[PDB]
């Protein structure tokens, strides 16, 4: 059995081939503490035993899931949470081969050159050996290590010739990853990576603006504002406020000129592809910029997005 995963920085999507022919998908948490969890046999507990400390399954709210960094990619929970959703994801137990991902500036080193010692690193982390309280676990063999952000457009990638050069532009949350592809994903001319850069910077100026609690409502409503932007009727119906309206409005379209000004700037550095694909979350919000600043044809401008599968289903059209 090959698995395709993505232990990415809040969950983990399985997805793989049964018997038969059928794709199946499956998405687990991140969620592990630092010891054992009791149970007076009422509720089902995971507790696991790794290197040599002790983990278990910590269900918390699927509203305060937590963001983990580049280090946890090579960390024992890490591991834990491939394991975990394993177990949880259908299948049965047994010895599996599977192919994981590091964040295309992991991957990649400043050269953009595939960065040898991160990659034997997140392979050798999955050698340690892991045991279940109640139960058996599955076994990891073979390991495979793909970047992040490029299987996602694979499926474009594909119908492009390979002196064709392919421009992903994946806007996310938090982070923003570039990256230029030959065609038919025949090799890598040139990646980049900024942290500080996605949609937060859009949906906290408009928490400031409305003086929104800490809370994830307040997340969703702000994420409504955004989307209704330009529907004012929406808009009216939420804020109940024509002032209120008005000042998140001008807050917002500031935040947005930013955002897509520091986009363009680091799009700038890249040169040489002739076809464009816009991605992730915040594509929506800098999708006519981007093409207007590129000035690439229709016929060369992509924007695949469909769901949070993306990149998994990637790997796997790549590897399967």
């Amino acid at each position: 059995m090959l698995v395709f995963i993505d232990d990415g920085s809040t969950n983990i999507k399985l997805q793989w081939q049964e018997s038969d022919g059928t794709i199946k998908q499956h998405i687990s948490p991140n969620s592990f503490k630092r010891e054992w969890a009791v149970s007076f046999g009422d509720k089902k507990v995971f507790n696991y035993t790794l290197n040599g400390e002790q983990y278990s399954f910590d269900p918390i709210s699927p509203d305060a899931v937590v963001t983990t960094n580049i280090a946890w990619q090579y960390s024992d929970v890490n591991v834990v949470a491939v394991h975990h959703a394993l177990l949880t994801s259908g299948l049965p137990v047994s010895e599996v081969d599977i192919v994981c991902t590091l964040p295309l500036t992991e991957y990649y080193d400043r050269n953009n050159q595939p960065n040898t010692e991160n990659i034997e690193r997140k392979k050798a982390n999955f050698r340690k050996k892991i045991t279940l309280n109640g139960g058996d676990t599955f076994t990891i063999k073979d390991v495979k290590v793909m970047p992040e952000s490029i299987p996602a457009g694979y499926e474009v990638l594909q119908e492009l010739d390979e002196l064709d050069s392919l421009l992903i532009i994946d806007l996310g949350g938090t982070t923003l990853d570039i990256s230029q592809v030959m065609g038919k994903l025949s090799g890598i001319s040139k990646i980049y990576g900024d942290s500080s850069l996605g949609v937060s910077l859009v949906t906290s100026a408009v928490k400031d603006a409305l003086s929104l609690a800490r809370t994830k409502g307040s997340s969703y409503l702000a994420d409504d504002i955004i989307i209704h932007r330009k529907d004012n009727n929406y808009l009216k119906q939420r804020i109940n406020d024509e002032n209120k309206i008005s000042i998140v409005t001008e807050a917002m379209n500031e935040a947005l000129r930013k955002l897509e000004q520091r986009v363009l700037n680091t799009l700038n550095e890249f040169s040489g592809y002739t076809h464009v694909m816009v991605i992730g979350g915040g594509a929506e919000l800098i999708c006519d910029a981007v093409k207007k600043h590129t000035q690439i044809r229709d016929e060369r401008f992509f924007k695949t997005n469909n769901s949070q599968y993306d990149l998994v289903n990637g790997m796997y059209l790549i590897g399967n």
